[PDB]
């Protein structure tokens, strides 16, 4: 089998990226954000604390024929960026661009934070990293991917994130007409549940490229690129004017300024992420202060390839017995 979905930004910025999935029967179609970096299938319904639902679309178990009550399973979970949910588990019948799992588990939300409610765009979050780190106790749920996998043509799924514009999600397949040139693959550990992955080095602009491994994962679900200070600082000093404001939490930069490239390797084959993917616009409407794409991961604990370096990119998640990640131009 395979499946292919549309991937949509939330915003002119990419901040995120929402697709379609439809849930049990009658199928009820929430929109929810692909996130490489997390292993839980969570939704917005109609357990979810009524003031915590601000135009979400929520998934009512008691309206699907399928939907069952996991009995005594509860999760929760927090994220790297301070958001976090909870609630309780049904199975159902889960569907993306055609592909279809019976049984997965969709962790119902009863408390969301306020960084879900404020954001009326995403449903929920369909997590694709290894099925060790979901948080469903007493019993740990495996992934939509990892459910899927053998029913597969093949044991992959793709991602080739827009930059302002929809992208595509596709499993099963690799579509040899979406990217130039080869793949490159290259090694994956998934001793922290992650993609992690090591890149070969970086360039800024037309720099030389500076040959140093830089361990990191592949994560959809964060904004940004995350680096370690040597590397941002070396980027933001070709940015006249740049500076790392704590005030704002990060680099800025003048909205005036034309923003480098930035280089990444991926063995021997280099990705090129255009200086107008580091953009991220005035930190205050009417600023003339603009935030940079391109921060430092040390308040962190580990380097991230999100979507700002993953829309540069054709990536495939190959999810064979030894995971390997594979990265086109296009
Ligand atoms: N801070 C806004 C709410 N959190 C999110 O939208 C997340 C997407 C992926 C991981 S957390
Ligand atoms: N230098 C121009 C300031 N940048 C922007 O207005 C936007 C960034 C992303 C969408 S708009």
């Amino acid at each position: 089998s395979t499946g292919s979905a549309t991937t949509t930004p939330i915003d002119s910025l990419d901040d995120a990226y929402i697709t379609p999935v439809q849930i049990g029967t009658p199928a009820q179609t929430l929109n929810l954000d692909f996130d490489t970096g997390s292993s839980d299938l969570w939704v917005f319904s109609s357990e979810t604390t009524a003031s915590e639902v601000d135009g979400q679309t929520i998934y009512t178990p008691s309206k699907s024929t399928t939907a069952k009550l996991l009995s005594g399973a509860t999760w929760s979970i927090s994220y790297g960026d301070g958001s976090s949910s909870s609630g309780d588990v049904y199975t159902d019948t889960v569907s993306v661009g055609g592909l279809t799992v019976t049984g997965q588990a969709v962790e119902s939300a009863k408390k969301v934070s306020s960084s879900f409610t404020e954001d009326s765009t995403i449903d929920g979050l369909l997590g694709l990293a290894f099925s060790t780190l979901n948080t469903v106790s007493p019993t740990q749920q495996k992934t939509f991917f990892d459910n899927a996998k053998a029913s597969l043509d093949s044991p992959v799924f793709t991602a080739d994130l827009g930059y302002h514009a929809p992208g595509t999600y596709n499993f099963g397949f690799i579509d040899t007409t979406a990217y130039t040139g080869s793949i490159t693959y290259t090694a994956v550990s998934t001793k922290q549940g992650f993609w992690e992955w090591t890149s070969t080095g970086y360039a800024v602009g037309s720099g030389t490229f500076k040959s140093t491994s830089i361990d990191g994962i592949a994560d959809t679900g964060t904004t940004l690129l995350y680096l370690p200070a040597t590397v941002v600082s070396a980027y933001w000093a070709q940015v006249s004017g740049a500076k790392s404001s704590s005030s704002v939490g990060g680099y800025v930069f003048p909205c005036s300024a034309t923003l480098p490239s930035f280089t990444f390797g991926v063995g021997s084959a280099r990705i090129v992420i255009p200086g107008d993917y580091i953009d991220f616009g005035p930190i205050s409407t009417g600023s003339s202060s603009c935030f940079g794409g391109i921060q430092s991961s040390a308040g962190i604990g580990i380097n991230i390839f999100g979507d700002v370096a993953l829309k540069a990119a054709f990536v495939v998640f190959n999810g064979a017995t030894t995971p390997t990640l594979g990265f086109a131009s296009k």
